[PDB]
C-alpha cells in the first residue's frame, strides 16, 4: 500500500457512516498504523467501531481542552517514535447557530464555541503534534465544505467556522513547511452522517448536489478517504496549503440546473 | 497497482526532463497501459523515450490540426476497444510574446496561436475521445500554470491562455459528466524543462520559488506524476473541474519576505 508503515491518528470516528470511518478503511487497506480519538462517553463505540482495524492505541480527546491534546501526544509518544500523519475531522456548533437566519440566530458565544472546535483545535492538534512529525514528510488533512467559500442556508455560524479553519490551513502550512510536513484539506460533498442529521432537508440537499453537479451524484466516504489517504502519502509531497474538492464537481457549476 | 488495466493517452513527451515523463514513470509503476503522441520530426525521440513504457501505440499529432486529432483516435481505436484517461501536457505561444511588456509583445495571431494549442486543443481531444471513454469512469488531466490566476512577468499571452485552459477544464467537466468522465487540471510548480528554457531568467523563477513557498523546495515531475496518476484513478471518482496545485505550497502564501 502507499501508505505502508506510515502512522497516523484519525479524528473524528463516531459512527459506520462517518468520514472518518472512510478514511480509515482507505489507509488501512494502504498499510496505515492508524490511532484514533474520542470524546467523553464515547469510548465504547469507537473502540468497537475501528477495531477491524488494529489500531495501536485508542485515546480520549475532548478539543475543548488544551490539556487533553497535549496529553493525547504523550500517551501516542509512548507507543510511537514519530507520527506520519493527523487527520483533523471535527466540527460543532450549537444547534441554536443552524437553523434558519444567519443574523437571526448567530451568537457572540455559539460562533465562539462554533471556531474553538472546528477551526482553532486544528492548529491545536498541529501544535502538540509538531515535534513527533518533524522531517519525515509529514502530513496534516482538515475536512471542509463549500459553506466557507459561499454563503448558504442553514451552514450559517459552521460556514463562517469552515473559512477560519481553511485559513488556518493556510497558515499552518507556512508554519510547519520547514519541517517538511504538509497541510491539506479536502472539501467534501454532502453526505449522509450523523453530523449531517443535524440540519433539516438534509435528504434534498443531497439530492440538489446530485442533480445539479457534473457527475450527476453524491460522493461516498471512500471516494472522500482515499483522497485523504493520498493526501497523506509521499505521492502527494508538492502539495500543502490547498483545498480539493471532493463533491462530484459541484464547485465549479452553477445554474446548472436549467 | 491502482492504475491496472486502464488504458491511458498520454501527450507532450518530448523529453527526459518532460513532465509527461514523469506521468508516465508513475503511470507505469501503477500498471497502465500507455500510449504516447508526438508532433513531426520528433517520431524518433519520442519512441526511443517512451519505449521503456511498453507503449501500445507511439502515433502523430500536431494538435493545430482537427484531422490528426480525429485520426489519432481512429488509430488508436483500432488497438483498443475503450480508453480511460487522456493526459493533456501540451502548451505553446509564439516567442515574441513571453519577452517583458505584455501589453507591448502581444499580438492578434499570438494570442490566437497560444489558445489554439494551450487551451482549445484539450476540448478537441475531449470531443474525439468522447465516444472511447463513455461509461467506464474515464479520466482527463489538463497542465496549467499559476500564470492563469496571477498576472506575471514573461509569463503573458501564455498566462492568459492558461485561464483559458483551466474554463475550457471546467465547461469539459459539466460537458463530461453526465458519461461518468472526470475533468480535471494539476497546477503545476516550475520545473526544469524544454518549455521551461524558452523563458529567460528560470533558474531564479524556480529558486524564488524554493524560497517563498512553504516547503521550501521545488517540485519534482515525479510529484505532478503521481498526482495526474491519481486523478486518472478509481480513488478520484468524486473530483472534477478542479485544479490541484502541485508547486510546494506556493499558491496559498503571499509575501514570503525578501
Ligand atoms: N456530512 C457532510 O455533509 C460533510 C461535508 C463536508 C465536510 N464535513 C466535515 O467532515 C468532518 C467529519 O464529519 P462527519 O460528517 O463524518 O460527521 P460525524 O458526526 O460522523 O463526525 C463529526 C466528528 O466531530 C467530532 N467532534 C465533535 N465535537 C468534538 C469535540 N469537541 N472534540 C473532539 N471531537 C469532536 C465527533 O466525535 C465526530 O466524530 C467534519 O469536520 C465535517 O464538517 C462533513
Ligand atoms: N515547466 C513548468 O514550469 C510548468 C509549470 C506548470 C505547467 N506546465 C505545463 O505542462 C505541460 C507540459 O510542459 P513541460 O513543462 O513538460 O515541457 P515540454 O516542453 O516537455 O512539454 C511541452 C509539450 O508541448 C508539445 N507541443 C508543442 N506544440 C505542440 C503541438 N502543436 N501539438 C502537440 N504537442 C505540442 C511538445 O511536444 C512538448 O512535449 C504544458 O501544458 C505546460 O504549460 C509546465
Ligand atoms: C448548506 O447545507 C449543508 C450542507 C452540508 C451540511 C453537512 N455538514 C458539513 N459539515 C458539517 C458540520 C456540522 C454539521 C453539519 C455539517 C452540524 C454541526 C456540525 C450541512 C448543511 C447545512
Ligand atoms: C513564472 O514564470 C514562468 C514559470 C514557468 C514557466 C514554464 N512554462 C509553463 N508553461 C509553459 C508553456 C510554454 C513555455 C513555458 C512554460 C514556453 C513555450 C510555451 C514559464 C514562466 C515564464
Amino acid at each position: 500500500g502507499f501508505l505502508a508503515g506510515k502512522k497516523i491518528l484519525i479524528t473524528g470516528l463516531l459512527s459506520n457512516k462517518s468520514i472518518a470511518y472512510g478514511i480509515a478503511k482507505a489507509m488501512h487497506r494502504e498499510g496505515a498504523e492508524l490511532a484514533f480519538t474520542y470524546v467523553g462517553q464515547f469510548k465504547d463505540r469507537v473502540e468497537k467501531l475501528c477495531a477491524e482495524f488494529n489500531p495501536a492505541a485508542v485515546l480520549p480527546c475532548d478539543v475543548i481542552s488544551d490539556q487533553e491534546i497535549k496529553d493525547l501526544f504523550v500517551e501516542l509518544g509512548k507507543v510511537w517514535d514519530g507520527l506520519d500523519a493527523i487527520v483533523h475531522s471535527i466540527a460543532f456548533a450549537p444547534r441554536d447557530q443552524l437553523e434558519g437566519n444567519f443574523i437571526d440566530c448567530v451568537t457572540r458565544e455559539g460562533f465562539s464555541i462554533a471556531h474553538d472546535i472546528s477551526a482553532y483545535s486544528f492548529a491545536a492538534l498541529a501544535k502538540e503534534g509538531r515535534s513527533m512529525m518533524k522531517n519525515r514528510n509529514a502530513s496534516m488533512v482538515a475536512l471542509t465544505y463549500i459553506g466557507a467559500e459561499k454563503a448558504m442556508p442553514s451552514y450559517n455560524t459552521m460556514g463562517v467556522a469552515k473559512a477560519s479553519l481553511e485559513a488556518t490551513v493556510r497558515y499552518t502550512a507556512l508554519a510547519l513547511g520547514e519541517d517538511g510536513i504538509k497541510v491539506n484539506a479536502v472539501s467534501a460533498g454532502p453526505i449522509k452522517t450523523l453530523a449531517a442529521s443535524g440540519i433539516s432537508n438534509f435528504k434534498k440537499m443531497l439530492d440538489y448536489n446530485a442533480m445539479v453537479s457534473p457527475l450527476k451524484k453524491n460522493v461516498d466516504i471512500m471516494e472522500v478517504g482515499n483522497t485523504v489517504a493520498f493526501l497523506c502519502s509521499d505521492m502527494a509531497t508538492g502539495i500543502t496549503g490547498e483545498v480539493v474538492h471532493v463533491d462530484a464537481g459541484y464547485h465549479c457549476v452553477s445554474m446548472g440546473n436549467v
